[PDB]
């Protein structure tokens, strides 16, 4: 026991969720290392998981220095979650060591859980089950379609700046784009964010415009960012669009359980 806590040569491991956070019900537990990871059973078997209610989970990785951690369901309000990160000294493979153990509590906030249907173009709200919030949307254009399936929220930001290179797409080209935006929640890693789209409003219900975010309108997407947190659920539903890679990085839930229990240790 010489530990430390995860504040929101060898190995460093970061845990994810934060110590005390409070996350939505599709925050899987994560843990990144700096280095790659040849002895992914062995990392698997220093992590010791302890929730209340008790609940089965299981490792899926990510890539190779992620391992993600989750339910076969979505956690249940209330859980608390406690992670011991057992890596200080541990065999991680071709000689590569854990640099140091970690720990994290956590707990799980309301089910909100925000479903976008390409049938009706309304991006629906749901806390608890009831509907506290109904909004008008518009996603990405048949041409650059909005993927369907089941987002995890990931990070929050007032103002920025979403610029198509950082997903390998020129700015000057057909899809291309440099775009400012206020309350923009991140959705996947790929790009996709709720965001205010005061250019779409009159779209918003009718027809998709988009590169492929959920364009809200101005005040939906501050009420978005103002009670939306991490771990909540945006699921995409009728879409022309694909699947949202279970790899992507908010997309965990993609994978079915079964695949995703029978891990992929190797």
């Amino acid at each position: 026991r010489y530990t430390l806590n995860a504040t929101a040569h060898l190995t460093m491991p970061y845990v994810m969720p934060g110590d005390g956070e409070v996350v939505g019900v599709g925050e899987p537990v994560a843990i990144r290392f700096d280095e790659n990871i040849a002895d992914r059973g062995a990392a698997e078997k220093a992590i010791k998981i302890t929730t209340n209610p008790p609940v089965e989970g299981a490792f899926y990785w990510l890539n190779n220095r992620e391992v993600r951690w989750r339910p076969e369901h979505f956690w249940k309000p209330g859980t608390a979650v406690d992670v011991a990160v057992n890596t200080y000294g541990v065999d991680l493979g071709e000689g590569m060591f854990g640099e140091d153990n970690v720990q994290t509590h956590f707990t799980i906030g309301d089910e909100v859980i925000a479903t976008a249907d390409d049938n009706t173009k309304i991006l629906t709200v749901r806390v608890n089950g009831e509907v506290v919030k109904s909004m008008p949307t518009s996603m990405g254009k048949d041409s650059t379609p909005t993927a369907n399936g089941i987002y995890i929220v990931g990070s929050r930001y007032k103002h920025i700046i979403m610029d198509s290179s950082t997903y390998g797409v020129p700015v000057n080209s057909p899809n291309g784009y440099r775009t400012d935006v206020d309350w923009a929640t991140q959705i996947s890693y790929s790009g996709v964010f709720v965001h205010s789209a005061p250019w779409s409003v009159g779209a918003q219900g009718h027809t998709n415009t988009s590169h492929g975010c959920l364009n809200v309108s101005p005040s939906n997407a501050q009420w978005f960012y103002d009670h939306v947190k991490r771990g909540d659920i945006v699921e995409v539903v009728n879409t022309v669009g694909g699947t949202l890679p279970g790899i992507d990085g908010l997309g965990d839930w993609n994978i079915p359980w079964d695949q995703w229990r029978a891990g992929n240790a190797k």
